[PDB]
Parts: structure tokens; sequence; C-alpha cells
């Protein structure tokens, strides 16, 4: 059924189980958006291990690949994968040695997208900006994707804003795997900006917004 199945308005539910420097936690949330316009929002709640003793900015990019706008000539790998869906596998590596491995499953149940996330973060300095909660959101960035063996492989130069000024950098590498063969794009870029739009004081309830749009590279 493919893109037919992804409607101009879609809802999702998400659950994450994670650990950061051995601190176990869980998140549950729900979201919605306009998949063809590249916009979405989510409301997340900490359901275990709260209040989190680390930056929310580690978690925010783990909460939705059906919601990227494409120009007419770039086929949408993720939208085509439905109703079966897809998985992804990510490594984030930060300038001070922090490391995060993340896996995700995306399915569709009764017209709602279902996301299950598993996260493990290690090697964060206990007095660094992530474990001291001294970051201030993700800067806009670009994911360079290329096709290989029926999967997409992405690379991001990510930047977290520091409280008081400056940037805290990471590289993000992800493989995106449809559960059935789909029409492959060529190599292309996805430009993203993800904002935390509201939160309670202890970040046990958080809302975020993301705009995502695919484009060709010029070289």
């Amino acid at each position: 059924k493919g893109e037919a199945v992804i409607k101009e308005f879609m809802r999702f539910k998400v659950h994450m189980e994670g650990s950061m420097n051995g601190h176990e936690f869980e998140i549950e949330g729900e979201g919605e958006g306009r998949p063809y316009e590249g916009t979405q929002t989510a409301k997340l709640k900490v359901t275990k291990g709260g209040p989190l003793p680390f930056s929310w900015d580690i978690l925010s990019p783990q909460f939705s690949r059906a919601f990227t706008k494409h120009p007419a000539d770039i086929p949408d790998y993720h939208k085509q994968s439905f109703p079966e869906g897809f998985k992804w596998e990510r490594v984030m590596n930060f300038e001070d040695g922090g490391a995060v491995t993340v896996t995700q499953d995306t399915s569709l149940e009764d017209g709602t997208l279902i996301y299950e996330v598993k996260l493990r973060g290690t090697n964060f300095p206990p007095d660094g900006p992530v474990m001291q909660k001294k970051t201030m959101g993700l800067e806009a960035d670009t994911e360079r994707l290329y096709p290989e063996d029926g999967v997409l492989k992405g690379d991001i130069k990510m930047a977290l804003r520091l409280k008081g000024g400056g940037r805290y950098l990471a590289h993000v590498r992800t493989t995106y795997k449809a559960k059935k063969p789909v029409l492959m794009p060529g190599a292309y870029n996805v430009d993203r900006k993800l904002d935390i739009t509201s939160h309670n004081e202890d970040y046990t309830v958080v809302e975020q917004f993301e705009r995502s749009e695919g484009r060709h590279s010029t070289g």
C-alpha cells in the first residue's frame, strides 16, 4: 500500500527504554504531524528514572522518519515501507568521548504509527555538559544520506548549544532499513531543525517540534 497508507495527517505513539552512564530510564509519548509538509510535534513524559540526570538534547533526535518533505523527484524511502514499516540503528559520538547507540522499530497499528526505541549512552564525563544539563537545544543540521544494499546510510554533523555560549559537537551515523524492498532514492540531504517548545522545570514533561526537508546535494 506504501505512500497511500501515510496520510496528510498522522499520529504516532513512542516508548523509549534507555540508560545514560548506567542510569536507567523510560519515556512514553505521543505525537502528530503533516508527513508531506515535513512538520511534526511530540509530547514526551518520563515514566521511569526521573528526573533525568542528563540533557534532554541526547533524547530529542530519537523520537520519526515518515515526516520528511521531499521534492517531486526524490522517492521517500520511509513512506514507501508501509504498512510493514522500518527500523533504524544509530551511533552518536561526542567531542568529549560520550557515545550513544540507539535502535528503533517503526510499525503501523490501526492507522497510528508505533515507535519503540532502545538507547545506551556511555563514557560521558560526569562533570561534562550532558550529565550537568548545560546544553540549550540542537542547532539546525543536515543529514547526508546515501543508498546501499536496499538501505539508507546517514551522517550528521550535530551541534548542541551550550548554556553561556558555544557549541558541543557530535557525529551521528545511522542505517535506516525498510522491512520490505522499496524504490531507492539517490544520495541526498535532509535539512532539520528540532526545537524544544515547552517543558516543566524538571523536564519530566517535554514538547518538541521538528521540520525535516529533503533536497539534492550540489556536489
